[PDB]
């Protein structure tokens, strides 16, 4: 009887309106209206919807998008519910994964998968190169990475890194100590000691040539590439599992795996990417919402969820189902998923990281210095700050 609008994106609009199929055969009383909104037209809908005074009651949200929809007052506070609920403990979240949540000490959605990036690879290549285990430091990383490239000679890689992506250079920023943003996040801090570090390694290798000076449009095909031994890993999230499976040439099954990404000193952070799911503050049925969101964090149907479509549960308990926890290639992420760190909350953080992926793609081809990329990447940072940076100056903070 009680309709309850959910907005959702895409492939997992497709797959979760499955499930909400079993939510209503266990909630008669509620009606789960799943609409799937393409994610390039899902930004505008919503503001759009905003402002109409249209917004639905349950909608996933991309994890980054969040600090807009809060301080554009649109969302829910999420505290109240979790603390009532048996089913949503935060201590059984990955620490990072909840935190992409909380802005500004206030609790906004609830993770409902997540993504994050660490390497694909080929075993057999490894092998080759003289390795039974994968690195788990920078340096390990860089001596395996050498050997590799001495095997596989001059036209192949030991790495593929699309130059047009900026999720690798911002794994490795992400696993220094210093933050990316500084003072109140009003100011690019990527001329600090930690950015520099990240792009000193990420630059490395290419200019060693263990990774290919490439777009992904200038791939022909990544999982054919990688089966064709074009190169050895791939930096890359959990929906190419099934890809990687699918295409999985006959004499190679179990000849490739994943394997958490290294950090300086050890396995080290990652991105905390995906999505949660939020109740619009003008809902008029809440509790019916909550419910929803409840049911999608029990560990069993998150499972379900990972099995259809791949994406990485957000607690440790769906973790310890057998499910997942006898698959091989899952257990790289759910080791990864304890240390990935949330990018600073800002409402501009999207712009952020274009600015930088455009600066390190320079650097990887035109050679651009690291000085000089770094002091021009805060100069857009900065001035990408300047609205949020003058609000602070004029009120409080």
């Amino acid at each position: 009887k009680t309709t309850v609008r959910f907005w959702a994106m895409g492939k997992e609009a497709e797959v979760v309106a499955e499930l909400v199929a079993d939510f209503e055969k266990q909630n008669p009383t509620i009606h789960v209206d799943v609409q799937n909104i393409p994610m390039t037209a899902a930004h505008e809908k919503l503001l759009t919807a905003f402002a109409a005074d249209g917004l639905p009651d349950v909608c996933q949200l991309g994890n980054t998008w969040l600090p807009e929809f809060a301080l554009l007052d649109t969302l829910e506070p999420m505290q109240p519910y979790v603390a009532r609920s048996k089913i949503v403990d935060p201590a059984d979240y990955f620490p990072g994964v909840w935190d992409t949540n909380l802005v500004d000490g206030t609790l906004y959605g609830v993770p409902w998968y997540v993504d994050t990036r660490l390497l694909f690879y080929r075993k057999d290549l490894l092998r080759e190169a003289g390795y039974s285990q994968m690195p788990k430091t920078w340096a390990e990383m860089e001596q395996v990475m050498a050997a590799i490239k001495r095997k596989v000679g001059p036209d192949r890689y030991a790495i593929l890194m699309p130059l047009n992506e900026f999720e690798q250079q911002l794994s490795f920023a992400l696993q220094q100590d210093d933050r990316l943003l500084r003072d109140h996040d009003n100011y690019g801090n990527f001329r600090g000691a930690g950015f520099r570090k990240a792009l000193g390694f990420y630059d490395n290798m290419y200019q060693q040539g263990w990774a290919p000076k490439v777009s992904e449009t200038q791939v022909s095909n990544v999982w054919y590439e990688f089966f064709n031994g074009y190169y050895a890993f791939y930096l890359s999230g959990p929906w190419n599992v099934r890809e990687f499976k699918l295409r999985q040439p006959p004499g190679m099954e179990g000849n490739w795996g994943t394997a958490p990404l290294p950090g300086p000193n050890g396995l080290g952070a990652g991105i905390a990417g995906g999505s949660s799911l939020v109740i619009f503050k003008s809902s008029q049925h809440k509790d019916a919402s909550w419910k929803l969101i409840e049911y999608l964090s029990q560990p069993q149907v998150q499972a379900r969820f990972h099995a259809i479509i791949g994406d990485l549960p957000p607690r440790r308990s769906t973790w310890k189902l057998p499910s997942l926890a006898n698959d091989a290639l899952a257990h790289a992420f759910g080791d990864q998923l304890e240390r990935v760190k949330a990018t600073p909350k800002v409402l501009e953080w999207e712009r952020i990281v274009q600015e930088m992926r455009l600066v390190t793609e320079r650097v990887v081809r035109g050679g651009q210095s690291h000085d000089a990329a770094v002091q021009e990447l805060d100069q857009r940072v900065d001035e990408i700050l300047a609205k949020r940076r003058w609000i602070f100056e004029q009120e409080g903070g």
